[PDB]
């Protein structure tokens, strides 16, 4: 996968893995290990934390010294982990609508009703529908991997003009 060291930027990790405590189980035991146990380096705000800094700034952080931004989508991500993100999607850019560089997972679909119709940058982000979605059919899988590695390894967009 892509060399951190061979990149124009100092970048640390190969990607930001984002997600509910209440996935805690798939990905402690679907997610890291299908990603780790092929070399490549993860930020969890949790594991790869500060002491003296707000939550916000570990994330913040994270986001910055990655080279992409995953998000494992479910009922309970929106319920009690995108506030942090839409409140800052607010008063800042960093993930445009269409770009390489955040990766939505669709771990569970998500009922229209749990989403607040405050969540303006939720409900967009969805809207371009790009996420890639847990299969519910075991035999899928391995399909799911290979467009994750492939979401993560591939090519940021320039900044155009």
């Amino acid at each position: 996968n892509i060399p951190l060291e061979e990149l124009q930027r100092n970048l640390q990790f190969h990607a930001f893995i984002s997600y509910s405590g209440h996935d805690s189980f798939w990905v402690k035991n679907e997610l890291l290990p299908n990603l780790e146990k092929e070399g490549m380096q993860i930020c969890l705000h949790e594991r790869n934390f500060v002491p003296g800094k707000s939550i916000v700034e570990n994330i913040i952080t994270c986001i910055e010294k990655s080279y992409k931004s995953i998000f494992v989508l479910s009922p309970n991500f929106v319920q009690s982990e995108w506030c942090h993100y839409e409140l800052y999607f607010a008063h800042h850019n960093l993930f445009h609508e269409g770009s390489n560089s955040l990766i939505l997972i669709l771990l569970e679909p998500i009922p229209q009703y749990s989403i607040p119709s405050s969540y303006h940058k939720l409900k967009s982000l969805m809207a371009r529908r790009t996420y890639l979605e847990w299969p519910k059919e075991k035999s899928k899988r391995g399909l799911f991997w290979a467009n994750l590695r492939a979401a993560i390894n591939i090519k940021l967009t320039e900044q155009a003009k």
